[PDB]
């Protein structure tokens, strides 16, 4: 992420030369003295001095040179203007290229090429790259985010090093004097070795990293996770689920996963988008209460789920991979010119058509869909699921069975059609109350059409959608 800042006029680079002295040279992408890289939302460092490009005043014509980082100086923070102009942040005044008599770098009021700076290599400007922070994996510090420049052993280290260490591990400090505080963690990053941080299903092939010594809020967990290239833990099928109990079945603590109920439109979701189909809740949740948004697994409680506040400092788990297991089967292609029976309308190659003639109970439902030739409706996409409260004649108000159900197996949704579910839009608020009955169906109600689970014992309206 580190990189050269480049004048396209002038065909030359910045290049520090000293804390008092920064200056250009030609382009040496091998010269660290040339290397500069963000450390937070406005500050840009030099990797070979560690400390941040700076101002001594919001002023014409004053020499930008090399300063302590610190996070609360209005002179080291920059942001992109027009798209190559680098400015102090708040004031109309530029990173500039100076000239031969100062020799130095200046800030100055002109935006000419003299005040235009894209990445060496790139054309883009410099905030492309920007910053994130990098929380820590394992160490002492809890997950705690890796602070740049640190000190160790009287040296400074102006990214994550293999230091202090023969293993080759990857590590930074998470205070900026490590000698003093010695609170670290392992960086989020390749290195030999980097793998055995995850543990791979030999069934499926995909990974998971379980982060027990950690404390971060729910959306910190998530964005350690995506930095990782991977995401919060989603539990789509039983034998995952088993997966997971088995390997925190020696922890207590809570660890958070993807599953949250923060789209305030919708219920119940996976942070990965994978459907909401395999549910595991402890008892008494998922609880009403309106501050409890996020979920966690409790090892100590059988890998069981809870939602608890956002904001608890918990463990967490990350799931990086594809599952290499085919499905048993495959939704049959349709055949793009599809006639319907009198009052069916098509879509995708199927016919769809809602009943509200005699109300029945799911099963009565399901009986008539198929005398008719199809089933209760799956649903695989949200384009389907537009065409359903679209070209129907569905209504605001209605309340109709469609195909999911946990028949064979509670807490496990299946389309009575045999489709995988590949796709759940639940209610706000739903799915609930699966631990008062032991049959789930679902219903479609409301003006987006999105999905409640409920007793099958129930007189609805409800709509088939026939074969090709």
């Amino acid at each position: 992420r580190q990189f050269l800042i480049y004048n396209e006029d002038h065909k030359r680079c910045v290049d520090a030369v000293s804390p008092s002295a920064v200056q250009t040279a030609a382009c040496n992408q091998d010269a660290e003295s040339q290397k500069f890289r963000w450390v937070s939302e406005s500050q840009i460092m030099s990797v070979a001095f560690k400390l941040c490009l700076g101002v001594p005043s919001k002023t014409d014509w004053v020499a930008i040179t090399l300063y302590a980082c610190d996070s609360k100086s209005e002179f080291q923070k920059w942001e992109c203007k027009n798209d190559t102009l680098l400015g102090i942040k708040g004031e109309d005044l530029f990173f500039n290229y100076g000239n031969r008599q100062e020799k130095n770098i200046m800030l100055y009021k002109g935006s000419g090429l003299w005040s235009r700076w894209k990445i060496y290599g790139t054309t883009d400007n410099l905030c492309s790259r920007g910053y994130e922070a990098m929380y820590t994996l394992l160490g002492n510090a809890n997950g705690a985010t890796c602070a740049f420049p640190f000190k160790f052993e009287n040296k400074w280290y102006a990214d994550c090093t293999s230091a202090g260490r023969s293993d080759g591990w990857l590590w930074c400090g998470t205070t900026t004097d490590y000698d003093t505080d010695k609170l670290f963690g392992y960086c989020p990053l390749k290195f030999e070795g980097s793998e055995s941080l995850w543990n791979k299903d030999p069934l499926t092939s995909v990974s998971y990293q379980i982060n027990s010594k950690s404390a971060l809020t729910w959306h910190q967990a998530r964005k350690s996770c995506q930095q990782q290239n991977a995401e919060l833990l989603s539990i789509t099928e039983i034998h995952e689920q088993t997966y997971l109990t088995g390997l925190t079945s020696s922890l207590t603590s809570g660890l958070w996963i993807g599953l949250n109920s923060l789209s305030f439109n919708s219920g119940w979701q996976w942070s990965d988008r994978s459907p909401f189909r395999y549910l595991n809740w402890l008892p008494g949740s998922p609880s009403a209460e309106p501050g409890k948004s996020c979920v966690s697994l409790n090892p100590g409680k059988n890998a069981k789920w809870e939602n608890l506040e956002c904001v608890q400092k918990l463990g967490y788990i990350c799931k990086k991979g594809n599952t290499t297991l085919n499905s048993f089967v495959i939704p049959s292609e349709s055949d793009v010119p599809t006639h319907c029976p009198s009052q069916w309308w098509p879509y995708a190659g199927h016919c769809y058509k809602i009943h509200r003639d005699e109300k029945k109970i799911q099963r009565d439902a399901l009986t008539t869909c198929r005398k008719e030739g199809g089933d209760l409706t799956s649903i695989h996409t949200i384009e389907e699921l537009d065409f359903i409260i679209s070209q129907l004649g569905y209504e605001p108000n209605d309340e109709l069975w469609i195909g999911l159900n946990d028949i064979k197996i509670q807490m496990y949704f299946e389309w009575s059609d045999g489709t995988p579910v590949t796709f759940t839009k639940w209610l706000r608020g739903e799915p609930s109350h699966e631990n008062n009955r032991q049959e789930d169906c679902v219903v479609m109600k409301g003006k987006d059409g999105y999905w409640a689970d409920r007793g099958c014992e129930w007189p609805l309206g409800y709509i088939c959608k026939m074969k090709s």
